[PDB]
């Protein structure tokens, strides 16, 4: 549980000046930096900057350099917009002097208005599926003794596949994935956090389907991928302390590219927000 | 014929300096800029600072105030980055001293890779469908020439639905639509135009389409939609003097927001685009 807590005390910024925040980095395995740290960090770093009863509803970011995890990241936000109905903000993520990620994000105050949504696509529930934490373990024990133990994963997010696609391995499949996340601890009562929160959750299980119909795994020898740019729409409030199904397919795949679009649902069937993002995709012989 | 050159010329920005131009605004109906003119001059600008041979793939973009159709737009590029294959830039639309829209795109030069796509959804040819102006036409068979001899068929795109929704009433529908596009009139014989045109062209028919399921016409009187975000990836080259259809859904409306994706395919089924926007959308009464 110490693992949620550690990534929200890593979500919430050290603040320089107004408007101008430092974030922490890592710890959690793979050196370059994670982009839903990115995210979860550039949401935090924008809503501070935003009248309070503002929520994010919107936003769209571009990756340019990878981060590297060593190093602390220095966040910039920019006020582009505040009107009678909404806030704009541009933040910008800066390592070794460089622009590394930006992001613009839109915030708007609660109100009632046309309501519809797509019905939610059918999905096992998740009371019968293993999590990845389980998975790993599993497989941990193709490690020797030395190795076995050192790893484990303790995850501050629990997830629990449809199929899993191994991403050291990589088998052929439509380009089509399920997965169902939650906290795995307690998050605050304020819907803010578990907005970032779901920013930083909305960059797992989400690029790499873009190669299940070439069936290889992101972690393979040869294989890159990167992510270009990442945008999310939060539709309605949600608990992430109660599961949500992200169901995410990759509709194409030319030059060296993978788009992929996603979808989080209750397990009630509420459509809570969207996402779509475009990465590098490369097989280097 | 004159309708598309006008708009070709339209969209050929004036040049005051190195990634600083100006654009005139469309003559063509409503006084308030059309979202597509605004898109497809700023991507005009960014391309025109960017290496030849890389051609956009993709682009975010944010409405922050309506523009005025009665006077020009400046637009302002920044260089983001140019890197060994992506370059991104950023336009800002400036108007009476503050910025309107704001536009970050990111240019690719071609490559072999990874392709898959997704199946173009069943539709009719675009042979036995009238078009819009048709239908006009059809539809105002009524009142005094007076009006009659000045509203008609001159626009630089053809465009044929599948199934019609008028704009100026408006019924109770699922939230899709179907329309096949092309240029009338020929398009020069470079993909960065038939790109930008294919921008400017994204912007129709895509937003409506989430008032469907409430039967709300754009048009009608008190009700009021309008673009905050919009967003494009090209996956792949096409010909916009060929048919392509847009195939739109609404997967979500809430909180006075509407939210739409879009895809394009050339009448043999390739995918080559895909386009996601928000905007507002109120019944003021
Ligand atoms: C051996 C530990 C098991 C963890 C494997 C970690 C893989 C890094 C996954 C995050 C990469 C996300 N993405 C799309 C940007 O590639
Ligand atoms: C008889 C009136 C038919 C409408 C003529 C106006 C065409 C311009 C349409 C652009 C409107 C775009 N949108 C989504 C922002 O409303």
């Amino acid at each position: 549980s110490q693992a949620l807590k550690n990534l929200l005390t890593l979500l919430n910024l050290e603040k320089i000046e107004e408007g101008l925040f430092r974030g922490q980095s890592e710890d959690l395995g793979l050196r370059q930096v994670f982009g839903g740290q990115v995210v979860g960090q550039a949401l935090y770093a924008a809503k501070e900057t935003v009248p309070e009863e503002r929520l994010v509803h919107s936003f769209h970011s571009y990756f340019l350099r990878p981060g590297d995890s060593k190093k602390p990241i220095i966040y910039d936000v920019e006020t582009l917009r505040d009107g009678n109905s909404f806030s704009a903000r541009r933040v910008a993520a800066i390592q070794n002097g460089k622009p590394i990620f930006y992001m613009t994000a839109s915030f708007q105050a609660p109100e009632a208005g046309f309501e519809h949504q797509k019905t939610m696509p059918s999905a096992p529930a998740p009371d019968g599926l293993p999590s990845e934490t389980q998975i790993a373990q599993s497989l941990a024990h193709l490690l020797p003794p030395v190795l076995k133990d050192k790893f484990i994963c303790d995850r501050p997010l629990e997830v629990r596949p449809v199929e899993f696609h191994n991403p050291l391995k990589g088998h052929v499949a439509e380009p089509h994935r399920q997965v169902w996340i939650r906290a795995n601890g307690s998050v605050p009562d304020d819907l803010r956090v578990h907005q970032y929160l779901l920013g930083y959750a909305s960059d797992l299980n989400f690029l790499p389907v873009a190669l299940q119909p070439h069936g290889i795994g992101f972690l393979e020898p040869g294989i890159q991928i990167a992510t270009i740019d990442h945008s999310m729409w939060f539709h309605r409030p949600f608990n992430l302390n109660e599961w949500l199904l992200y169901s995410v397919e990759s509709t194409s795949a030319s030059s060296a590219r993978g788009f992929v679009r996603g979808e989080f649902y209750t397990q009630d069937g509420v459509l809570v927000a969207s996402t779509v993002q475009e990465g590098v995709m490369r097989n280097h012989n």
